[PDB]
Parts: structure tokens; C-alpha cells; sequence
């Protein structure tokens, strides 16, 4: 019996970066024992959402684990390549209901766990490249959620700004490409001005306007994945896969897709090697009333595996199961 | 926090009117929840296709429990009519895909359950009535099934036949209407002669032809409704639903139907008590690209609330959510 950190996005009134939780296990423990554990803590509803992910801190190598994989079993296999401290498991949601959003308002603990996560990632990955009238909307908007005290014309008066600038940091609501970029109190010109059309706002209607205006520059709503189609004619795709399109390709005209294939008709999921010179992730979908099976090649092993847990979360929630659709051959 | 007696289809080597499962459930638990606890574990694939059917043994009231309505809520309304050894709750598939056998041969479990409630229902409703060809070839092939080890030239020789005779019976494979009617003798001539036909199949190609001789004399893939259709002038019709028909209404030629609406297009469903002459049920489907809703008008509020629940059930499984179509205005 070991004890396993993972990292989450439940808040607390601790700093982000060090949310987590230490859940103890044997070795008959499995991935889906670790989450249940961890949000039955927050009294979480929906429990087939949420899925572990696992980071290499020193380079761009992620697995996802699935829910019928033994922690130990698991631990023992990735601290083979890498040493404990060069290793972090996040807790992330990664499978969503259809129509999301509004199941999850219905349930607090996930809405702002989600709210958390897509903020995190905002921050992390395109806050710094976003129009800047987008990354002052956001930054109002989580001053709104945290502070509901600040109401209509209440930042313009100096005695409140301050406990948010100097001591603090403005940098935990705004990319750092904006606070730089702009004069010291040009920036707050715009913010109180800024702040006004959403000054009314209680904390749900301020985490649904976030995810509003977020969406059309940041699909945090779907995962897309460069790969190729074929068992003749290999064609090179961006496969799209999510709540509201299922199975799809990228056409180049935007993240807007073309249908390929239903979460409810994929009957088995299949990943193995890529039996020759190049070590290409394979993928097999037995998808019904389809004489062909949809194969799909993959830039490695790592990625197929990634996208055959994507898939399977999919099914296992749009049919009410535990039960995975992944098979051996 | 309450337990529950739930009859149901999965196989074990005890008498079939006995298969059950004692789940215990608290004042939380929703019907969802109690399907859950007795199919996860038979590692059942399509737990959407599964509803929960209350019957009360003296009389022919039938009610079908929808998904959210909560065990100890509904529970406690009918145990003020009747005492609880008068109630019988048995597990259901109520809601088939397109393709539904196919389907349900990648997912033994729910083929299995199907087959044995299809099963229970033609011994218990048509089997005495069925041309005796028929019942012949449904008899044997429950033989063919339930002895996986016994082969083809295995049922010629007398003193095996016996052994389905004697300590097993006979009124488990056939109508009592037939073990009467012929003689003892008679009847294996019959038997041995019917069986070579069948002799090379296996469990899951007995399953499939006994659904393929049985579907042409007992519809098992539909139900029908007898009620009205109109908002203004009412017209009394049969509604058919079903995967391979979806809402359709029968016009004097069989059980074949005349095609309404697809699943997929119904966008709500609404069902309410009829302010009128009689205590009749309600039922307003608004059809996506049709101005005016279907207006279903049915003899009391229980067979409207059991056609609301076959419907939900099939926009459930035919989109992909749990979520519900059912609105409460």
C-alpha cells in the first residue's frame, strides 16, 4: 500500500498550481478507484466525465490512463522510463455529456472544476496570442467570480483596485503579454470599463460568459488529432473528436467538421503496433451497419492509445456503462 | 435506506422464474441507479436499452418506471395500494436500436438477456396458440442451446432422451398444448426429426434463428398503443413504436405501419392529465420542422406516462445523453 499525488481542479483557498489530493491504494487498485475516491470528496454527479492524465514534466510525453488499468501496475511500468519526481498525474475532465455545459450547471462541484481546467488552459496555452479586447473580457470576468463584492462602479475607486495589483499580482486574471505591453493605468481605464458590462453578474452567470466568449477562440469542447484514414488509400486527416460531432475530420474551412462516425455505432475499439519500419500507432473502430472498419494511423503507439481512451470515454457514456469497448488484437 | 427484489433475464443454473437480484438502495437512488447496480455486474454493454417495469400481480396494472424518478418516491406511492408481495419488479430491454440483434451479438450479455426475456414472454403469451411446426423448432433450439456439449446424432438414441424427460421436463423447451395433444411417442419422433436441422449451431447462431423463425408470428421488436391522434379532431389510431418504424400508426394491413417521425426529430415531450369527460393522459410531441406538436390522446394517464417513458427512452438512445426529452409544464 503506496500513496499517489494527484493534481486536480477543485478549488480550494490555496494557490492553483498547488491544488491536489493524496489518495492511498493497493495493488488491485485501478485508475477508476483513484477518481471515484477523489471527487466522491467534492460530491461529484457525474463520475464518467472525468479521466487521469499523466505528464512527462521534461517533455511533450502524455498518457492517459485508463480507468481499467491497475495503479500500481501503471506506476511501475512509467517509473521504468523516467524517475517519481519527473512524473504528474492530473485529475482533468476529458469526456463530456452532450449539451455539457448546461448538465453541468446542474451539478456545481464539475461546473467549476471544468470552469478551473478550461481557465487553466486558457492561461497556459493561448491567453498570451489572444485579441486583447477577449483577454480583458476573461480577466473581468474571473475578478467577477472570485470577488463578488466588487459590484457596478466599485473598482473605480482606488482603495479596492489595490488589493488586486500590487501586492497580490494582476497576473492571476490577465496574460502577461497585456500587462506588460500596456501603460500602468491605461490598463485600468480599460479594465473598470471593461468591468462595467459584466459588473452585474453573480458567479454561474460569470463562468457561463467566460465559456461564451472563450469557445470561438479556443475549442476546449473536443480534441482534434493529426492521423490518417485508410486500410488502401491512406489519406492524411485531422480527425475531431467530440460531444457534438462524434467522430470527425477537419475540412480545413476552421475547426468545423464533417461527420465520419456516432459514439452510439462504434461497437468494438482496437490499437496495436504498426507491424512494420516506422513505429506508427495504429487504430481499428468496428463501427455498426459498416462493412469496413474504420482504420486509422497514428504518429505512434502513445497517440492511438490516447485517442482508443478518447473514444472509449465516449462510448461508455453515451450507452450508461462501465464496461470498455477496447479489445486485444 | 430500503432493499428491493428486482426479477430479471440474466442466466444462472437455478430455475428460470427465479433469476433475480436483491439491491439495496437508499432515498437518493433513482431507477437509473438500481439498473445500474444489477447489470454492471454482467459487464452489459447497452445498459440504455434497459427500463424497469413494476407489475402488480393482482390485477393487469402496469406501470414502467422512468430512469430519473426516484426507487423510495415511487416505491412508497405503490406500496400505499397494494402490499409489497403483490408488486413484481422485473428488468426490462424496453429500448431497441436499428439493427438491434446485430447490435447486441457484440455485446453477449444484453443478447443473452434479450433472447431469454423474448423467450419468457412467447412461453407465457403465444406458445399454447402457435402453429405446432413453430413451437417445435423454438423448442429445439432452446435444447440446442442450453446443451452446448451435446452434437447432432446425440438425441436418437433413447436413453438420453429420457434424461430431458424424466428429471428435467419437458414443459421447459414446449407448450403444454403440445406435450398433451401428441402422444409420448409421437412426440419424439417429432422432436429427434425436427432437431437434426439445427445440430451444427452454436449458442449465438441458436439465438439468431430462433429470433429469425419466431419474428414473422410475434412482433418482439414493436409495441402498440391504441389511442387518438389530433389536437381538434380527434381520430383513433393504433400507434406502432419500435426501432424500425419509430412513431408510426397501423392502417387495417397487419402490424405494417404508416411512418410519423423519427426518434431523432422529436425535440420534447410533454404529458398531462386530460381536463375533460374522461380521466384520459395527454401526450404533446413538438417534431423538429413541424409547426403544430403530435397530439396523442390515450385512455388514462398511466398508459400516457408508459408511452412518455418508451419514447424518452428511444430519443435517449437514439441521441446520446441522459438526458431527458420529458418536460413538466
Amino acid at each position: 500500500e503506496r500513496v499517489l499525488k494527484v493534481f486536480h481542479y477543485f478549488e480550494s483557498n490555496s494557490e492553483p498550481t498547488t491544488w491536489a489530493s493524496i489518495i492511498r491504494h493497493g495493488d488491485a487498485t485501478d485508475v477508476r478507484g483513484i477518481i471515484q475516491k477523489i471527487v466522491d470528496s467534492h460530491k461529484v454527479k457525474h463520475v464518467a466525465c472525468y479521466g487521469l492524465r499523466l505528464s512527462h514534466l521534461r517533455s511533450e510525453e502524455v498518457h492517459w490512463l485508463h480507468v481499467d488499468m491497475g495503479v500500481s501496475s501503471v506506476r511501475e511500468k512509467y517509473e521504468l522510463a523516467h524517475p517519481p519526481e519527473e512524473w504528474k498525474y492530473e485529475l482533468r475532465i476529458r469526456y463530456l455529456p452532450k449539451g455539457f455545459l448546461n448538465q453541468f450547471t446542474e451539478d456545481k462541484p464539475t461546473l467549476n472544476f471544468f470552469y478551473q481546467q478550461v481557465k487553466s488552459d486558457y492561461m497556459l496555452e493561448i491567453a498570451d496570442q489572444v485579441d486583447q479586447e477577449i483577454a480583458l473580457k476573461l480577466g473581468c470576468l474571473e475578478i467577477r467570480r472570485s470577488y463578488g463584492e466588487m459590484r457596478g462602479n466599485a473598482l473605480e475607486k482606488k482603495s479596492n483596485y489595490e488589493v488586486l495589483e500590487k501586492d497580490v499580482g494582476l497576473k492571476r486574471f490577465f496574460p502577461k503579454s497585456l500587462l506588460d505591453s500596456v501603460k500602468a493605468k491605461t490598463l485600468r481605464k480599460l479594465i473598470q470599463q471593461t468591468f462595467r458590462q459584466f459588473a452585474n453578474l453573480n458567479r454561474e452567470e460569470s463562468i457561463l460568459k467566460f465559456f461564451e466568449i472563450l469557445s470561438p477562440v479556443y475549442r476546449f469542447d473536443k480534441e482534434c488529432f493529426k492521423c490518417a484514414l485508410g486500410s488502401s488509400w491512406i489519406i492524411s486527416v485531422e480527425l475531431a473528436i467530440g460531444p457534438e460531432e462524434g467522430i470527425s475530420y477537419l475540412t480545413d474551412k476552421g475547426c468545423n467538421p464533417t461527420h465520419l462516425a456516432d459514439f452510439t455505432q462504434v461497437q468494438t475499439i482496437q490499437y496495436s503496433n504498426s507491424e512494420d519500419k516506422d513505429r506508427k500507432g495504429m487504430l481499428q473502430l468496428k463501427i455498426a451497419g459498416a462493412p469496413e472498419p474504420l482504420t486509422v494511423t497514428a504518429p505512434s503507439l502513445t497517440i492511438a492509445e490516447n485517442m482508443a481512451d478518447l473514444i472509449d470515454g465516449y462510448c461508455r457514456l453515451v450507452n450508461g456503462t462501465s464496461q470498455s469497448f477496447i479489445i486485444r488484437p
